[PDB]
């Protein structure tokens, strides 16, 4: 009864529900079980004295010692870390039965190797290899499986990367990424949600389970959210229906739920966060991750006004988490215009006239000028420009208004149809004047044909000057605001003291 036994072999690759994912698809840090299985002992071996699997397990799976002896009975397991190589040798126990009854057919049993896939957009091949009786021995046939995340991969080829992307936008839908935006305009943030590379996954349940999940951290020290205005599309252009939609302040503010996702996909927000979430993991699966249709989230924030006294830029993230994995969004950035008015008292009603700093006394009875210089709106802008209006409020007292007052262009200002106003131009017929004598005060109006008129790629700062005459000696207040877009605007002296 010599020649030791020689059964085929088959490797088989299964997932944690354990059915067959040989060449397909499934989810970074799924559950991945191979089994070595080998055909039945034939009647007229020889006695079977050492049985053993030796599988080198592929680069980026992770090997579950304790799981995969769970799941070896007859085997002792023993793994080499260097080489990531598991080994199971038939347990004496095991041999006896190989060899309990020369003549006639026994069945074998089998180890599985329990692990999960580490690393996106990789494949993942295995193979084993039996040795019998320490000599004669066999390599098996080479599974395999692909994490979603990689072009041009021939097993999935709707396979590409992961990449949630962020754009930002004006109400008129153009693209405002890098662009100044005035105080109260809003940023009509597109956020995708990339699933499309997920098509045909075939991932256990408890993998599913795990959820979706996006979410937004925007900036709350600029930015305030209309989440009233929240739109979310799939790509087909349907209305979305499972997802829910929540803020909050913090982290630690956010429940026991939040905190652990984001925990394990390793995302801590700054401060504030907005969080799209998967109602039944199930049914999201089940309509757009596993027919690879990406969605659409719309999520608007307004500009707070407290930004336009300081200004300064603001940035906005995104994350995707899917199957309990984290990716990354593009960040995009825009930045605030410090709105810095300016109040003077002037002699003359000259644009160009000389920059005296002197302690401005105004004799009895002298007819001045209010010089109130405009906000500085810079080149490529957010919006249209609307609403620019100088209000003052003078004390009657001292000051009585002669009833006389002029506006200049005082940058170079571009119009849509391309025509350019020099810095100095006289613009007081694209103005008009509200006046309460009684209250003692008067706004100045630019039109709103003529600002909606201005390119919004066009720098725009205009200033006015007020006719007055001092009737009375004695200090005097003044106020003036600058109103821009809605947003006020408190002016300071032209000259600190
Ligand atoms: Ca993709
Ligand atoms: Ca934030």
């Amino acid at each position: 009864y010599k020649l030791a036994v020689q059964p085929q072999v088959n490797k088989e690759i299964k997932n944690n529900n354990d059915v067959d994912i040989d060449k397909t698809l499934v989810a970074k840090q799924s559950v991945v079980k191979f089994q070595l299985k080998t055909a039945d002992l034939p009647a007229g071996r020889a006695k079977t004295t050492s049985f053993v699997l030796v599988d080198p397990l592929p680069s980026g799976y992770q090997f579950n010692l304790e799981a995969t002896k769970a799941a070896s009975p007859g085997f002792d397991v023993s793994y080499d870390k260097a080489t990531n190589t598991v080994t199971f040798k038939a347990t004496a126990a095991t041999l006896a039965t190989f060899n309990a009854d020369l003549t006639k057919s026994v069945a074998t049993i089998y180890p599985t190797v329990v692990g999960q896939v580490l690393n996106d957009g990789a494949t993942y091949k295995n193979n084993f290899t039996l040795t019998v009786n320490d000599a004669y021995g066999i390599k098996s046939n080479v599974v395999r499986v692909t994490t979603p995340g990689k072009p041009n991969d021939p097993d999935n080829p709707n396979n590409n990367y992961i990449k949630p992307t962020k754009v930002n936008k004006n109400e008129n839908g153009v693209v405002i990424d890098g662009k100044t935006v005035l105080a109260g305009s809003t940023n009509y943030y597109e956020l995708t949600w990339d699933l499309d590379q997920y098509k045909n996954d075939r991932s256990s349940a408890d993998t599913i389970q795990k959820g979706f999940y996006y979410v937004d951290d925007y900036p709350e020290e600029a930015l305030e959210l209309r989440q009233d205005l929240v739109k979310i599309t799939d790509a087909n252009g349907n209305k979305v229906t499972g997802v829910s939609v929540d803020h909050y302040t913090s982290l630690e503010a956010a429940p026991q739920e939040v905190r652990d996702v984001l925990s394990k996909a390793g995302i801590r927000p700054k401060g504030a966060f907005q969080i799209f979430r998967a109602d039944n993991p199930r049914e999201f699966y089940d309509t757009y991750v596993k027919n690879g249709i990406d969605l659409k989230i719309v999520s608007p924030m307004v500009v707070k006004k407290q930004m336009g006294q300081t200004g300064g830029s603001y940035e906005n993230q995104a994350y995707q988490i899917d199957f309990g994995n984290g990716y990354a969004s593009n960040i995009v950035i825009n930045n605030v215009p410090k709105i810095n008015p300016k109040k003077d008292v002037t002699l003359t009603l000259d644009p160009a006239d000389t920059n005296n700093v002197d302690g401005q006394t105004i004799p009895l009875n002298t007819v001045f000028n209010y010089r109130l210089i405009g906000g500085i709106i810079p080149a490529d802008h957010s919006e249209e420009l609307f609403e620019y209006n100088f209000y003052d409020d003078y004390d009657q007292t001292g000051d009585r208004y002669t009833g006389q007052y002029k506006v200049f262009a005082k940058v170079d200002i571009t119009l849509k149809d391309g025509s350019v106003i020099k810095s100095g131009t006289d613009l007081t017929q694209h103005t008009t004047a509200e006046v309460d004598a009684t209250k003692g005060a008067l706004t100045i109006k630019f039109k709103e044909d003529f600002l909606r008129s201005v390119s919004i790629d066009s720098a725009f700062q205009a200033e006015s000057y007020i006719q007055m005459k001092r009737i009375a000696a004695g200090t005097f207040e003044n106020t003036y605001v600058n109103t821009v877009n809605k947003v006020a605007y408190a002016s300071e002296n032209l000259y600190f003291q």
